């Protein structure tokens, strides 16, 4: 039982961002950001592209690295510790739309607005959005 | 016996507190915080977040120190001597309703406005409203 790291990903497509209700024994039904775990050797932006590409078909470009968060889940079936780095990105084609590509993860993706964010909002990202947190403006 | 360290949870959500009735040989039937025992390592505010997660499924967060009280129970069933910690904390989404986890604890909770409180309290925190106590100025 060691922290295990995560990369999540804001996609930036206009005002929006993509969500997508965890199907997880941690957070199911809440709506969280695509991500997945940091590969060895792996970069945070190869990470990001990966696990986007994995989970949604989106092709996206230019990762920034946010913040990173700790976030502790002893009361998960199996108790678990995972350190999330935030990346930045948009879509290399801003037409291209998502796809569910990992039903097992998700019910699916799609575009909320900054200020019409859906709820409920998977508690690690209510609780980083209400420190003030801005993915837009994050610098 | 020895003292045991509980620590109990203010969680205040505009003017009001989350309590509920007990289900217990010590206060029965009396308006409660929600609470639980200190683990060994634990912070005090990690207690206070899972033992309200446990009890109330509610994500806290803003977690601080408020006091501490000596509440002996020489006539209870079990004699008990409990050294409370009091936390007031903040709901993580302000939106999320509370739910009855530990049945075999509490009736269920709910909010309480400070001016509006209801009876009977459990007698240790109606002790320590009776000093003066405010858990939103403190």
């Amino acid at each position: 039982a060691i922290p295990r790291v995560a990369v999540v990903v804001f996609i930036l497509n206009g005002n929006s961002i993509l969500l997508g209700r965890r199907r997880s024994s941690i957070g199911n039904s809440t709506f969280a950001l695509p991500g997945g775990h940091l590969e060895f050797g792996e970069s945070f932006e190869e990470c990001a592209a990966r696990a986007v590409m994995e989970e949604t078909g989106l092709k996206i470009e230019k990762m920034k690295l946010l913040t990173v968060t700790n976030n502790v889940f002893k009361e998960a079936p199996t108790p678990s510790h995972y350190v999330s780095v935030s990346i930045r990105a948009v879509l290399v084609d801003p037409s291209q739309e998502p796809k569910n590509m990992e039903p097992e993860k998700c019910e699916g993706w799609d575009w909320y607005d900054w200020e019409n964010l859906p709820k409920p909002l998977f508690w690690p990202l209510e609780k980083l959005f209400g420190s003030g947190f801005n993915p837009f403006t994050h610098g």
